[PDB]
Formats: C-alpha cells, structure tokens, sequence
C-alpha cells in the first residue's frame, strides 16, 4: 500500500512509455508528414514526400538528423497526466457502464458496455492532454530548416502561439473525431483479438513470440480500421492558425468529404503503413527495454 511503491511503478512506466516513443518518433514523424502534408503550409505539391524512403532519407540533410524528434518532447510527457488522470476516473466509468453486467450471458451489454467505458475515459484524459497532442502533431508536420524557417519552435511556442490566434478551440481541432476513432479502434481490437483468442490460440500454450506477433497483429489491424478517422483528425489540427479563406476545412464533416473528393479514399490511409511499422517497433523496444 506503500505510497512510495505506488510512486515508483508511476514514474517506471512514464520512463517506459517515454523510451519506446522516443524510440519510434522517427518513424512516427514520416507517418505524420505523409499523412498531413497534403495540409501544410511550408509544403509545396512538388516537394511532397513521395514516401517513406524518400522522407527519411531527406529529413536529416533537409532538416537535420536531430529532426526526426520534431514534436517528441509532448509524447514523454503525456503518459502523466494521463495515467493521473485514469487513476480517478478509468475504473469508476468500468464500474458505471459494466457494474452489474454478467460477461458470460450478456455479450453485447458487456461489450456495450466496455467500449463506453474505454471511450469516456479516453475522452475524459483528452479534455486535458489533447492539445499535447496537437503541438506534437503540428510540430512534426513543421518542415523548417532552422529556427528562422520554423513555424514552432518548440512545444511551449507552439501551444501558445496557436492560443493565442485562435484561442482554446484552436488547440482542440479534431477532438470529436479522435473520440469516434478511440471507439472505433477499441471495437477493432477487442472484435479481433475476440475472433482471434478463439481460433489458433488454445490456453495460450505457444512460444512467446508467436503470442507475441498475434497481439502486434491484434494491434496493426485495429489501428488501420480505424486510420482513416485519425487522418481526419490530424488534418483538422492543421487547420488551427489558418484564417478566413486559407481554410481548407470548416468542420469534420466538410474534412472527410475534401479529403475523399480532392485525394481519393485511398487517401485516409497516407502513412497507414508507416503507422504499422511505428507499433510494431513501439512494442518491440517496450520488450527490448523490460529486459534489461
Ligand atoms: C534531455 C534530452 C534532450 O536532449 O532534450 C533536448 C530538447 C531540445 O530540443 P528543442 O527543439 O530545442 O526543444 C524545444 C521543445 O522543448 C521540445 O520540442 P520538440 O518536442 O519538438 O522536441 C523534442 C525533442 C525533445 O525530446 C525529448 O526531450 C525526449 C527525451 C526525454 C527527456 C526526458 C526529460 C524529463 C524531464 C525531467 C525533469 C522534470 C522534473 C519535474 O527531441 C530532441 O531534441 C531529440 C532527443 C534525442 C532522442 C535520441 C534518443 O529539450 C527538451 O525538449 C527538454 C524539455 C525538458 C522537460
Ligand atoms: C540523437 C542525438 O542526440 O544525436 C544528435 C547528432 C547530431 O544531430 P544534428 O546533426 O541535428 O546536430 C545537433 C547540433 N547541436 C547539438 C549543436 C544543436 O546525431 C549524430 O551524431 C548521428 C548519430 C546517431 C546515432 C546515435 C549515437
Ligand atoms: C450498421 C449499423 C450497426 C449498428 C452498430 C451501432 C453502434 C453501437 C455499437 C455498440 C454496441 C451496442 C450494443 C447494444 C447493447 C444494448 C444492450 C442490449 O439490450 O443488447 C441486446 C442484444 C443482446 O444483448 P446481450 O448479448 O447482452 O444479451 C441479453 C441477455 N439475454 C439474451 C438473456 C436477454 O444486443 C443486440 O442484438 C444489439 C447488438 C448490436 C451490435
Ligand atoms: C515540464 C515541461 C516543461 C516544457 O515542456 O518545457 C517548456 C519550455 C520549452 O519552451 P519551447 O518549447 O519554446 O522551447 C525552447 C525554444 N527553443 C527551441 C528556442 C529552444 O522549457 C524551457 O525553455 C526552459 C525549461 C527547461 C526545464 C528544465
Ligand atoms: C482516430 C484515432 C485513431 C484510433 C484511436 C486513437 C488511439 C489508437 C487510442 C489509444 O489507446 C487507448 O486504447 C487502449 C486499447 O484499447 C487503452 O488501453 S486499455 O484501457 O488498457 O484497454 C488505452 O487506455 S489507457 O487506459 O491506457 O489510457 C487507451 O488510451 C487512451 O484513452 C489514451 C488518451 C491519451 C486518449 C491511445 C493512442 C495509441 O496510439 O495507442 C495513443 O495516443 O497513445 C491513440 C492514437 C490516436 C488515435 C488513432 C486517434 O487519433
Ligand atoms: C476485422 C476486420 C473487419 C474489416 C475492416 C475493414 C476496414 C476498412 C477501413 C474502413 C475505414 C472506416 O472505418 N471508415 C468509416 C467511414 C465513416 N464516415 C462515413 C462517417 O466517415
Ligand atoms: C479495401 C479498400 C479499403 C479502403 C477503404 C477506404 C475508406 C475511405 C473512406 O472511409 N472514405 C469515406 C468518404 C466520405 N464520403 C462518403 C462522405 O464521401
């Protein structure tokens, strides 16, 4: 019961959460530029990425190499106040949506139930560390060769400058659609991982690490089905900053019907794939880093 103890295993995890992060941030930063720069300001058609290799590859001598970690600073920090706040809300909205649901004969109310759950304490930490998450968006979509050419500086410039032409709602853009798509994702996850536990996996007797590809499977799959409502997302975080007729989104609705009509469908998934090759990497280091 050890207040200490409980101190311990909270910092433990925040430095766990930060290494893997800053492991992948990387690849993470590729998967963001190809799936925002279609928004961005400092990116003309003609120098577009043209793809994964093609943004690695350019970033360190456009940018410099120390840019792959563009925005990195919000991702070890985010993992505390979000764990604190979970620590007062994630098991009392569990016990409000399945409190008194028998698991076994009632399925649908349990899943109901598990996915309001997960969805309102997403929401609920969202409230708080969301514009985390927008500075950590839009200063890796920021392309800047020097502090000069740099549309943010830093995490502190970025929250503030956005607050400042636009207020809180500047610093929230697409915070509906990350909900849509937190509930979206764990549907996926626990849909598949559901189907899956049944077929191929009895009582987990199987070597670690194909237990361990099926969970990054479980993972990779939620994470594309619900892609596209995270494209959207990003691509509305974009808009913050942006005036008048320079807007190139009024709202979601009018987000997902450009993207769809200016792109093509096959759009949402920009940086789909970097996206998988992030998770998978994140949780590699988690393992690589919990062994040693
Ligand atoms: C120490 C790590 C370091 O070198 O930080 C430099 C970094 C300098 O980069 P910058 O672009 O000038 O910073 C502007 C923004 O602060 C941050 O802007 P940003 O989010 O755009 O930049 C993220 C930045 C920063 O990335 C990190 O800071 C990730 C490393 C984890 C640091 C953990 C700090 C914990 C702070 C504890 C003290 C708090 C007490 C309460 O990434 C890097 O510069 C590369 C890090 C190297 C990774 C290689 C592995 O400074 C910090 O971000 C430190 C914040 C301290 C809190
Ligand atoms: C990452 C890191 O800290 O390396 C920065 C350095 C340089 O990054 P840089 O080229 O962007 O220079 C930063 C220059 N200062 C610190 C003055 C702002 O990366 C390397 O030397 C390449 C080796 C990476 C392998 C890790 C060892
Ligand atoms: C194309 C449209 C798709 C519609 C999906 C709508 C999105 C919402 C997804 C969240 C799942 C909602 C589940 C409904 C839960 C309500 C509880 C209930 O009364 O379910 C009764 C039923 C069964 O709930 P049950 O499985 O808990 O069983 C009740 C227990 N007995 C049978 C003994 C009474 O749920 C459905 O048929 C609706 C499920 C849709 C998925
Ligand atoms: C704790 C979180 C503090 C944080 O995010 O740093 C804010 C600010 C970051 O502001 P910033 O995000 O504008 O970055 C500094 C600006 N350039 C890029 C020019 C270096 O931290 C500091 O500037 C000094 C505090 C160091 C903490 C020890
Ligand atoms: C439209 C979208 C896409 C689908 C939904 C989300 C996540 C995948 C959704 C996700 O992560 C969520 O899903 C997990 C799996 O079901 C769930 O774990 S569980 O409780 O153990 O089941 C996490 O809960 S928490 O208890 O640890 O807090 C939950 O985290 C949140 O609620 C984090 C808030 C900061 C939002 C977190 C996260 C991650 O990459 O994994 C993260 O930022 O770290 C999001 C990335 C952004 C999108 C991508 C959002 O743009
Ligand atoms: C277990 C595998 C199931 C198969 C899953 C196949 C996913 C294909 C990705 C679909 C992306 C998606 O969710 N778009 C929802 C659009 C919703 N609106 C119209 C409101 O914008
Ligand atoms: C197999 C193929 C998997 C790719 C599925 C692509 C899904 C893209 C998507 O959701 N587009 C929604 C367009 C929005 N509206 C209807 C308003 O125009």
């Amino acid at each position: 019961d050890q207040a200490l103890s409980f101190l311990k295993d909270f910092l433990a995890g925040g430095v766990a959460a930060a290494i893997s992060k800053t492991a992948v941030a990387p690849i993470e930063r590729v998967k963001l530029l190809l799936q925002v720069q279609h928004a961005s300001k400092q990116i003309s058609a003609e120098k577009q990425y043209k793809g994964i290799i093609d943004c690695v590859v350019r970033i360190p001598k456009e940018q410099g190499f120390l840019s792959f970690w563009r925005g990195n600073l919000a991702n070890v920090i985010r993992y505390f106040p979000t764990q604190a706040l979970n620590f007062a809300f994630k098991d009392k909205y569990k016990q409000i949506f399945l409190g008194g649901v028998d698991r076994h004969k009632q399925f649908w109310r349990y899943f109901a139930g598990n996915l309001a759950s997960g969805g309102a304490a997403g929401a609920t930490s969202l409230c708080f560390v969301y514009p985390l998450d927008f500075a950590r968006t839009r200063l890796a979509a920021d392309v800047g060769k020097g502090a000069a050419q740099r549309e943010f500086t830093g995490l502190g410039n970025c929250i503030t400058k956005i607050f400042k032409s636009d207020g809180l709602r500047g610093l929230y853009q697409g915070f509906n659609v990350s909900v849509q798509g937190i509930i979206i994702y764990r549907a996926a996850y626990f849909g598949v991982y559901d189907t899956a536990k049944g077929m191929l996996p009895d009582p987990k007797n199987v070597h670690i690490i194909v237990s361990w590809m099926i969970a990054q499977t479980v993972t990779a799959v939620a994470g594309l089905v619900s892609y596209p409502f995270d494209t959207v997302r990003r691509r509305m975080m974009m808009q913050s900053g942006r005036k008048g007729a320079d807007i190139m989104y009024t709202g979601t609705v009018d987000c997902w019907r450009k993207i769809a009509k200016d792109e093509g469908p096959k759009a949402f998934f920009k940086g789909a794939w970097s996206n998988v090759l992030r998770g998978m990497g994140g949780a590699f280091v988690l393992v690589l880093y919990d062994e040693i």
